[PDB]
């Protein structure tokens, strides 16, 4: 049910910063 944090953010993971 728990999860280790998302690698995407908002949607999806910007790019360098």
């Amino acid at each position: 049910l728990g999860r280790v944090d998302i690698h995407v953010w908002d949607g999806v993971y910007i790019r360098g910063r």
